[PDB]
DNA sequence: CACGCGAGCATGGGTGGGCAAGCTGGCTCT
DNA sequence: AGAGCCAGCTTGCCCACCCATGCTCGCGTG
């Protein structure tokens, strides 16, 4: 019945967690990436056990604040009309995946929420993780889109059957100056949090 | 013994200060 | 000689205070 997807961490039986390696900088204190518009934001997928064949990785944005949570996260009308299309991403989608030949962009028939899915691929031998390159195609501040409202990215590991294997999430701010903004927010947390 | 009146209250709204956040300007760098 | 920084600027927006205005309340009246 809910149209709001869960943001609850579920590291699950496979021991699923994310890693993060200026265009992009991660704050572990905030669990929050600070990204520039349309720039690569690499996210690592770590598991303790190997998911089954046909496992998929989905990413979806939701507004972080209770008052906005039920509103679907979409690109603003300016960026939507911008001719920055890679050929596969529908222009209303905020989150894209770059560098994957099997990306699928979904628009939920019931909830109208946008997601982007790629096959899960096990790390190379001797590698601890697999990396997916996401891009956020609007600033947090975009008038008529996010409009300065913080978002969470929800990453789910899903079997081909649709069972939830794992779920992790991190906040995102897409902004002109990620370094400045990370420092500001961390100082605000230490001083007034 | 119902009503009239002046005092004060409640409650949405305005205002000024400060903040947020893309952007510009100069140096520096290569 | 184009480009990268870093500081500072710009500008919508937030926030707290105060105001605005219908209504309540106790007094006194008729
Ligand atoms: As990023
Ligand atoms: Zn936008």
């Amino acid at each position: 019945s809910s149209s709001v997807p869960s943001q609850k961490t579920y590291q699950g039986s496979y021991g699923f967690r994310l890693g993060f390696l200026v265009t992009c900088t991660y704050s572990p204190a905030l669990n929050k990436t600070f990204c520039q518009l349309a720039k690569t934001c690499p996210v690592q997928l770590w598991v303790d056990s190997t998911p089954p064949p046909g496992t998929r990785v989905r990413a979806m944005a939701i507004y972080k604040q209770s008052q906005h949570m039920t509103e679907v996260v979409r690109r603003c009308p300016h960026h939507e009309r911008c001719s920055d299309s890679d050929g596969l991403a529908p222009p209303q989608h905020l989150i894209r995946v770059e560098g994957n030949l099997r990306v699928e962009y979904l628009d939920d028939r019931n909830t109208f929420r946008h997601s982007v899915v790629v096959p899960y691929e096990p790390p190379e031998v001797g590698s601890d993780c697999t990396t997916i390159h996401y891009n956020y195609m609007c600033n947090s501040s975009c008038m008529g889109g996010m409009n300065r409202r913080p978002i969470l990215t929800i990453i789910t590991l899903e079997d081909s059957s649709g069972n939830l294997l794992g779920r992790n999430s991190f906040e995102v701010r897409v902004c002109a100056c990620p370094g400045r903004d990370r420092r500001t927010e961390e100082e605000n947390l230490r001083k007034k949090g």
